[PDB]
Parts: structure tokens; C-alpha cells; sequence
């Protein structure tokens, strides 16, 4: 199952920015306030807006920012790309260590969905190859962000910011960094055609091999370029050296090398699962991590 | 699958140790709620008398640990598998909140807990057979579920055991079981599990919402007639509550609640037939209605 980071540590750095009637979310670190820079658009101007002329007819006095009801004084604000950063003058007491990471597809981190400032729900989402997030977002949700914990620390790696038409999602880190091709302006854009996720689904094998189910070992091995060529024909993502190395605590977990589960993989692909299952399953999931996989088993 | 915020929990969760046994407790208030069998040495734990047990302990013989900082118990009690610790201090961090006992086919969220430390969230249904499919290892226990509304947090559940097939069993804040078993280290079975309706039905109007309606049809059925075929598959039987219920998803959708029944007994004679819906190739019971409508 999908299992989520708690929360809590980012829940203490939720408030909300208005500027007019548009309201969003913001991230509350320190004595800086970051958000979607759309926060400063009128509904007729994100049709296309021009940020960088909305902004210099901005003043600090025009942002509200409230933790709960509570305002958060503006004393600067700049954009840094496609996001907003207010200074304001408390340093928010419930900061966690963190830093701000930015993310390859296929990594998995948990989103706390947000409105008004005050938290929803969290849930585990993947950052798709083509640079979407299956997220469950709705109008207002924009500011939510995305992230994992290690140890005492979090790791931001992800602001909502937008919908594409076939109902997935599109974002930034958080140094306002779209992820994929895409831009906060209310214009139809697409996609990327989406693939599977194959560092994931080697995982997913891994961890079907950890609980005893390994009916899907064969004898022999690969090379990582033919394994390549063949998985993009399945509409499968290539494999990077740095997909070998996280897989390796898993390989070294189970004795069984990296490239002969791609072997593995491969007659899966081209020979289909013949009516058996993995884990109780007929389908490959490509949502679970090489750290998910480790994060459950122990 | 969304689970609560889990803040208002985390300030809640400590360690507890008796003896080389380690586990999790609820900190509330100057009350701190844990799983029982913490008593147990391996021995005990094949058959324990736990008011025997119990009586033999000292409060000094429990070690609280909340971060750095330990807990002084200054009086215990016993309330079925819950043992309550009465300690010196305060927790300033206690929440709003509630214990009730849940209903079957109700969802939680549960935070997983290790050495009285938040390791992860996720939504859990109480099965039928009172069991739920949790994913806790050991340590995990006195891990607890939740609902929360507005601020205030609803307890009802935490965790105690593991059962043979890889499920979860525990009990309500009181202390009771969920089912029928027993906190004691013997292999245990759950009765026969069966498939929570409203929530399969919840699922696939979520599915119809997301724009995804190729499992529906143009027969209906009457109630009576669905709750045959369901008892057939195991599935629980859909009560007028249950359609009541679920009335804001159909009036939403424009689907009669008893055509979505006829669309779910068609996929249950037939297959799926290698589709999927919302990415799965099951059929999805652990989401309930209202867990839909605030999501969509
Ligand atoms: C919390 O103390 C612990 C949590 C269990 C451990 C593994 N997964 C869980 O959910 N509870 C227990 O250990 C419980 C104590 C009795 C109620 C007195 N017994 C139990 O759960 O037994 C099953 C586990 C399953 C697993 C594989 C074999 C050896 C261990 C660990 C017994
Ligand atoms: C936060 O402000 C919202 C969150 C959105 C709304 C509902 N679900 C979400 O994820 N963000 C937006 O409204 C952005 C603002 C602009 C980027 C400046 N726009 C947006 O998401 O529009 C959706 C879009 C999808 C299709 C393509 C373009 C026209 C419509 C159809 C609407």
C-alpha cells in the first residue's frame, strides 16, 4: 500500500496568501513565505499574464498572509521563477529542518492537499515520467506541496500549481522550477505520452522476491543498452546508471543482480505474466520506489 | 487513498518499556494509553492472566518516554487490553478529542508508530471480519487509528497483533477487541471476510466522476434482487441506509443508486474482463462514500 510521510512537520509551516479575492496556499519556513506566483493574477489575467508587470504594481502592503486567522506581516517580496517569496516579520517557531530538493520522475513523496491554509489530507504520489502527478487537487489547492522525510529533516520537493486537461497535474519545486514543459499561464497544454516507470517495477519485483514470490526468476542476464532498447518498445523508461544504484540495497538484499532482473523483467514484457500473479497481483505496479519498498518491509 | 494529517496525533505518541518489551502509548491529557501485553515476557505472552501479571508490576517498572524526556508514572489501572499510566505531566500538545468504536466498513487513518516515533500514514478500513489490512512490523504496536473532524480527533483504534494470513487485529480505545480474538501469542483465525458494498459502490461513482464509466449499463435491478447476487459473492448486503447514503454521489452523477447496483452485479457475473478502473484491476471496498464526496 500506498503510506504516506506524517505530516505534522509540514502542517506547522501551512498559511494562506490573498491577494484580492485570489487565495492559494502557502509554505511558511523561516521568516519566508513561498507560494505560486499566480497568486497575484486576477481571473482575467491568468488567461496570459505578464508577472513580471502585475508584480512591480504590487506593493507589500497588497499580500495578506494568515496563519489561521492570524496575519503574517509582508516586509519584501521577490520572484525567483514561477514562484513568490514574502518576507515577513516572525520566523514561523515550528520551521523543521529542511532543505528544498528537486526531483526525478519516477521518486514517490507525500503531498499534504491544502485549502485556506488549513490541511485536507495526505497521500503518496508519483512523479510521473512525463513530468505529471496523478494528484487529487481541486480549486484552491494551489500552494500545496509535496515531500519526503529523512530522519529529522524534510525534503521539499514539490508546489501545486496547476490542471492539464486529461485531469493529471503540473507543479514546481520549490525554488519555482516547473517540472515537465509546462507554464502557469489558463492555456490548454499536454503531456507528454506517459511511461511505465521501470526502476520502479524492478522494485516491485524485488519486493515480490523479499516475501517469497519468485516464480518469475529466470536464468539469464542482459546488458543494460539491449535491456533499454527493448523496454522502450513496451513503452517502458529506460533505465539511468543512477536507477542501477539505488536498486543496488535491493539486489544486495536478495543476492540477485540488478541485470538479471532486468533479464527477468524483459520476459515478462515479452511474454506476458501467462495467467500468474506477483504479490497477488496481474498487473506490475510502477508506483513503489526502491526506498518505499525497504521503508515497508522494515 | 487519503489519509488525515496526522499532526495532532504525532504530539501524541510515546514510548513505552516494561522490562526488554517496547511499544507505543497514547499521551493525553496526564494519561497514557498502551496495548496491555507490554507486561509480557515471551513466556507470558502464551497464556497470560493479566490482572496476576498486572498486580506483580510497580509503577517504577515502566519506563515513558516522551522524546528525550521520560515520564514518571505515578499510578496505573487496567481497562480490558488497554493499560492506562497515570503520569506526573501534562501533555500540552493533547488535542480535542473523542474515543469511539467504529463500525465495519468504516475507514481510518492509521499512524504507524516505532519506539513511539511517527514513521508513515495511510487509510485503513475496519473489514467486516473486524480485521484490517494494515501494513505494522513489529514494535508497531499501540500505533492508533483516527478520523478527524473540524479539530477534533476521533480514536478508535490501536493496534495489538498480527495474525497468521498478514492482517491486523486490535481494539477500540476502551480496549476491546475487534473480533473475536485475543491478546495472547497463539496462532488466530478470522471468520470468513466478505467485500463492503456501499464502499464498492462509492468507488465506482468516484470512477464515473474522474470522467471513467465504461462498467455501466442499462438494466437495474430491485434491491432484493442485487442483495442475492451479492450474498452469493460475499459481498455484504446494501441496506435503505445504505442507498440513502449514497444519494449526494448518484444525484451528483445522474446514476440511480439501484443502476449502479445492476452495473456492479454485471462486473461481479462477468469479470472485468482485463479492464481496469481508476488503475485497478479489483474491485476497491475501502473507500465509503463520504470519503469520496470529500475528496471529489
Ligand atoms: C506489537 O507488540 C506487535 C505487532 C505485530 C508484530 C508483527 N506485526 C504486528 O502487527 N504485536 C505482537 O507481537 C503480538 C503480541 C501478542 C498479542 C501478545 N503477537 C503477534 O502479533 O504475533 C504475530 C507476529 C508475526 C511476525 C512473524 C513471526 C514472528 C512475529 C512477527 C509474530
Ligand atoms: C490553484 O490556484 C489552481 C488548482 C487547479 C484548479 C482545480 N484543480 C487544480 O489542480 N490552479 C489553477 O487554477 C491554474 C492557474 C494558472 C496556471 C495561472 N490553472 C489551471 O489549473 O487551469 C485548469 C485548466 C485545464 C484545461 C486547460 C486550460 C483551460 C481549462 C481546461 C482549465
Amino acid at each position: 500500500r500506498k503510506m504516506a510521510f506524517p505530516s505534522g512537520k509540514v502542517e506547522g509551516c501551512m498559511v494562506q496568501v490573498t491577494c484580492g479575492t485570489t487565495t492559494l496556499n502557502g509554505l511558511w519556513l523561516d521568516d519566508v513565505v513561498y507560494c505560486p506566483r499566480h497568486v497575484i493574477c486576477t481571473s482575467e489575467d491568468m488567461l496570459n499574464p505578464n508577472y513580471e508587470d502585475l508584480l512591480i504594481r504590487k506593493s507589500n502592503h497588497n499580500f495578506l498572509v494568515q496563519a489561521g486567522n492570524v496575519q503574517l506581516r509582508v516586509i519584501g517580496h521577490s520572484m525567483q521563477n514561477c514562484v513568490l517569496k514574502l518576507k515577513v516579520d516572525t520566523a514561523n517557531p515550528k520551521t523543521p529542518k529542511y532543505k528544498f530538493v528537486r526531483i526525478q520522475p519516477g521518486q514517490t513523496f507525500s503531498v499534504l492537499a491544502c485549502y485556506n491554509g488549513s490541511p485536507s489530507g495526505v497521500y503518496q504520489c508519483a512523479m510521473r515520467p512525463n513530468f505529471t502527478i496523478k494528484g487529487s487537487f481541486l480549486n484552491g489547492s494551489c500552494g500545496s506541496v509535496g515531500f519526503n522525510i529523512d530522519y529529522d529533516c524534510v525534503s521539499f520537493c514539490y508546489m501545486h500549481h496547476m490542471e492539464l486537461p486529461t485531469g493529471v497535474h503540473a507543479g514546481t519545486d520549490l525554488e519555482g522550477n516547473f517540472y515537465g514543459p509546462f507554464v502557469d499561464r489558463q492555456t490548454a497544454q499536454a503531456a507528454g505520452t506517459d511511461t511505465t516507470i521501470t526502476v520502479n517495477v524492478l522494485a516491485w519485483l524485488y519486493a515480490a522476491v523479499i516475501n517469497g514470490d519468485r516464480w518469475f526468476l529466470n536464468r539469464f542476464t542482459t546488458t543494460l543498452n539491449d535491456f533499454n532498447l527493448v523496454a522502450m518498445k513496451y513503452n517502458y523508461e529506460p533505465l539511468t546508471q543512477d536507477h542501477v544504484d539505488i536498486l543496488g540495497p535491493l539486489s544486495a538484499q536478495t543476492g540477485i543482480a540488478v541485470l538479471d532482473m532486468c533479464a527477468s523483467l524483459k520476459e515478462l514484457l515479452q511474454n506476458g505474466m501467462n495467467g500468474r500473479t506477483i504479490l497477488g497481483s496481474a498487473l506490475l505496479e510502477d508506483e513503489f520506489t526502491p526506498f518505499d519498498v525497504v521503508r515497508q518491509c522494515s
